[PDB]
């Protein structure tokens, strides 16, 4: 068990888009090609880089089976990022960007839990890193996962 013919389906689909040439490979110019339609313009070193980090047998290419490898590992990844991006939305009532301790009280309160200012001041003094008193996104998920 592992993957529908469906789901095989629609990574081969997304290959082709990459695949101009339908060789079975995606090399850096085609990446270039996908990217220059989607407004990027990058160096032939920064298609390398991309490359060589998906390029498993080092053989300079980007082959099907290499795709759905680094897609499934994507894939996965983006779930964790939106679960991550829900729970800082419930946080921000107001979507300033920021959680304040305002916030943050109210929340707990819903979530099972009355604090007083003082613990909901620890609670943000330990994760604030840019000293604002507001716990911003990338502090979020900083803390959440470490
Ligand atoms: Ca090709
Ligand atoms: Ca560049
Ligand atoms: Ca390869
Ligand atoms: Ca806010
Ligand atoms: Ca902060």
């Amino acid at each position: 068990e592992q993957l529908t013919e469906e789901q095989i389906a629609e990574f081969k689909e997304a290959f082709a888009l990459f695949d101009k040439d339908g060789d079975g490979t995606i090399t850096t110019k085609e990446l270039g090609t996908v990217m220059r339609s989607l407004g990027q313009n990058p160096t032939e070193a920064e298609l390398q880089d991309m490359i060589n980090e998906v390029d498993a047998d080092g053989n300079g290419t980007i082959d099907f089976p290499e795709f759905l490898s680094l897609m499934a590992r994507k894939m996965k990844e983006q779930d964790s990022e939106e679960e991550l991006i829900e729970a800082f939305k419930v946080f921000d009532r107001d979507g300033n960007g920021l959680i304040s301790a305002a916030e943050l009280r109210h929340v707990m309160t819903n979530l099972g839990e009355k604090l007083t200012d003082d613990e909901v001041d620890e609670m943000i003094r330990e994760a604030d890193i840019d000293g604002d008193g507001h716990i911003n996104y990338e502090e979020f998920v900083r803390m959440m996962v470490s």
